[PDB]
């Protein structure tokens, strides 16, 4: 029992257009496999239905084309990362969808070829989103109770992402978290995500660095940093020096 990341790799047709909102879709997607009644996963996700300590990427693509509307995958490959401090459920669920074998992300259908093991780097240093971390706060407002969304600019940011990190490590491990870390942001961007029917949320694309507990690191890289994990955000990428 310990960590896994797996690169599940796609293929769909060639001059494929995975458009720019997909994230959304592909969330949908996702849970739709983990709750399918499809005995390919059925008897393998049985206890893992309320499971929320992983995350998963925005899809991947390599041979690339900027277009209007997303993303063009010239060769029709792409690449979704998916990982959890759970090896168990990494292991099911990619058992699962490569007996199912096809993924339908909005109007794209996939086949699902093989699935990449990812060992967990050895040390960190910079990291970056390949899914946007999400992390929110509820504030009092003339209209009532509302949800902000919190960016590195916001002075909450800070304290807030390590506090979320170290309570889902004691909410995952049912020990007490006596670690730490830091971390200085290097570069960010706001992304407006659709996270329900009618709910968009303001999330951030960014790189930083990072220091302090290696365990604790180890474990937002695998889980995802920030809010929704299980909803495809705040999954993060080392960046080789």
């Amino acid at each position: 029992r310990e960590s896994m990341r797996i690169e599940l790799e796609l293929q769909t047709d060639n001059f494929t257009v995975i458009p720019y909102n997909h994230q959304y879709y592909l969330a949908s997607a996702i849970y739709n496999k983990i709750h399918s009644a499809n005995p390919a996963y059925a008897k393998r996700l049985h206890n893992y239905q309320k499971f929320k300590f992983f995350t998963f990427s925005l899809l991947q693509i390599r041979k690339r084309v900027i277009r209007k509307e997303g993303i063009e995958t010239i060769d029709g490959k792409a690449y979704l990362y998916i990982s959890s401090p759970n090896n168990e459920f990494i292991e099911n669920f990619v058992a699962g969808l490569l007996e199912d074998g096809k993924l339908r992300v909005g109007n794209v259908e996939f086949f699902v070829r093989k699935a990449k093991i990812l060992p967990i780097p050895k040390k960190f240093n910079i990291l970056k989103t390949i899914s946007p971390i999400y992390l929110k706060t509820m504030i009092e407002t003339e209209d009532g109770l509302k949800t902000y969304d919190l960016l590195p600019n916001n002075s909450k940011f800070y304290e807030n992402l390590k506090n979320n990190l170290k309570k889902k490590y004691e909410a995952f491990y049912n020990e007490k978290c006596d670690m730490n870390f830091e971390f200085e942001v290097l570069k960010f961007r706001p992304k407006r995500m659709r996270i329900k029917n009618d709910i968009y949320c303001r999330c951030s694309e960014m790189v930083f660095k990072v220091w302090g507990d290696y365990d604790l690191i180890k474990f937002g890289y695998e889980c995802g940093f920030g809010e929704k994990n299980s909803m495809g955000f705040g999954m993060v990428v080392n960046v080789e020096d």
